[PDB]
């Protein structure tokens, strides 16, 4: 249950450039750019459930570490891939050429998505339970 909990985005780098690159409609870009979104994670051993909420836009996902999963991405595209643990605090995966590192240190979750030379970084803090 190491990863479990509720977090809000504090700050992000390269939101707009990244979203344009992956094909997010310009409308949801302009609205979603200042939203401090909420991610809820439930871990049970290798099995994870996670929800990303950005006012009205709810994305529900699930994966088991080491197994095939189908991840619903920000556009609505679902891609088959695998999520692995790196070290004690990292969830690592690749989907549609985007490299994704999810790093937890105490109460701060750091997510970095890299597509070619574009690095999309989000910092989020724990907000209760
Ligand atoms: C009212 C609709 C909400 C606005 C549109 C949502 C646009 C996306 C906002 C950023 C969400 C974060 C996506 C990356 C999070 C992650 O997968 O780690
Ligand atoms: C947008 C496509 C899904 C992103 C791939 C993430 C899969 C493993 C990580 C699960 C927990 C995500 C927590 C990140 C915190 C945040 O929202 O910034």
């Amino acid at each position: 249950s190491s990863f479990s909990g509720k977090y809000q985005l504090q700050s992000q780098e390269n939101f707009e450039a990244f979203m344009k690159a992956i094909g997010l409609p310009e409308e949801l870009i302009q609205k979603g750019k200042d939203i401090k979104g909420v991610s809820e994670i439930v871990q049970n051993g290798k099995h994870f459930k996670f929800t990303i909420t950005a006012g009205s836009k709810v994305i529900q996902n699930e994966f088991t570490v080491g197994e095939e999963c189908e991840l619903e991405t920000m556009t609505g595209e679902k891609v088959k891939t695998v999520v692995q643990l790196e070290g004690d605090n990292k969830l690592v995966t690749t989907f549609k050429n985007i490299k994704s590192v999810t790093e937890l240190n105490g109460d701060i979750i750091t997510n970095t998505m890299t597509l070619g030379d574009i690095v999309f970084k989000r910092i989020s803090k724990r907000i209760g339970t």
